[PDB]
């Protein structure tokens, strides 16, 4: 085993971090939210509370990165990018977390690890720099998984229906890209247990879908009716909103399956959403 510290130890590295724990991992998780320190410790990890007293390095075989950027780029690099520097050859692996948002948009077309990068918006751009700057510190493991639309436990649609405002927006031919928090685990997992300093990995499910029917979906399961739908260029959405449905792309997810040899546990929002209604695994 080995010893992980995780930057922003939120949703998706505490699904991690309760893997990990029980075969013999020690992990150390920081927050900047002082609050969060208790959720960080139920999750098997040690809480750490950032900014604040710069975390030791000491012991350290593996780093996770789950901090969003800003318009510097990455902030881990920004305020320990020397230290983490000097100390590469310790490390055995370091996975930063990134977004498909990166690619930008393809009118629908697939795109995989190879295309180039073209973010339309000030995150993507933001994340392409991060990208850069960890790709640029020689001699790190460092792996780059670009993340789908994260849904899970506590983070699925049933909660939000019942209480009205819920309406679902029709913009034609777009899909959004999704995956299961779970999925994202086994992929970091994999890539832990077979490092490949340098690698991209695109980590999504089989099936872009489009957001209406996912919410679709969600009613279906639950015996409700199907909420109303609003045309895209009617909807007055916030720019923010806007953003999201300026993009469309469908993202391959080859790599993770082919040099990883990770199997989906959830390939699509369908069988996903089937089990997040039960609570169960299947």
């Amino acid at each position: 085993t080995g010893t992980l510290l995780s930057f922003g130890h939120g949703y998706t590295a505490r699904v991690l971090s309760r893997a990990l724990a029980p075969q013999g991992w020690r992990i150390i998780g920081t927050s900047r939210n002082p609050d969060q320190m208790e959720a960080i410790r139920a999750s098997g990890a040690e809480p750490l509370l950032w900014p604040g007293e710069e975390p030791s390095l000491d012991g350290v075989t593996h780093l996770l990165i789950s901090t969003a950027p800003d318009s510097g780029g990455d902030p881990v690099l920004a305020a320990l990018g020397d230290q983490i520097a000097a100390r590469a050859a310790q490390f055995r692996w370091v996975g930063y977390l990134s977004t498909t948002a990166v690619y930008g948009d393809h009118d629908g077309a697939w795109v995989d690890e190879t295309t180039p990068l073209t973010p339309t918006a000030a995150r993507g751009r933001w994340r392409v720099m991060a990208e850069q700057q960890w790709q640029a510190v020689p001699n790190l493991p460092l792996h780059v998984f670009r993340l789908a639309g994260i849904y899970g436990p506590g983070r699925g649609p049933f909660s939000k229906l019942g209480k009205g405002g819920i309406r679902r927006i029709i913009k034609p031919g777009q899909v959004f890209s999704r995956i299961h928090v779970e999925d994202i685990a086994q992929v970091l997992a994999a890539s832990m247990a077979r490092p490949d300093p340098g690698a991209v990995y695109n980590v999504c499910d089989d099936e872009p879908v489009p957001p209406q029917d996912v919410i679709a979906y969600a009613a279906e399961l639950q015996g409700l009716p199907l909420p109303p739908a609003v045309d895209f260029d009617k909807a007055d959405l916030t720019p923010m909103a806007r953003s999201f449905y300026s993009e469309n792309k469908r993202v391959r997810n080859d790599r993770i399956k082919e040099e990883l040899g990770v199997r989906l546990k959830y390939p699509n929002y369908r069988v996903g959403l089937e089990a997040l209604q039960a609570d169960a695994e299947t």
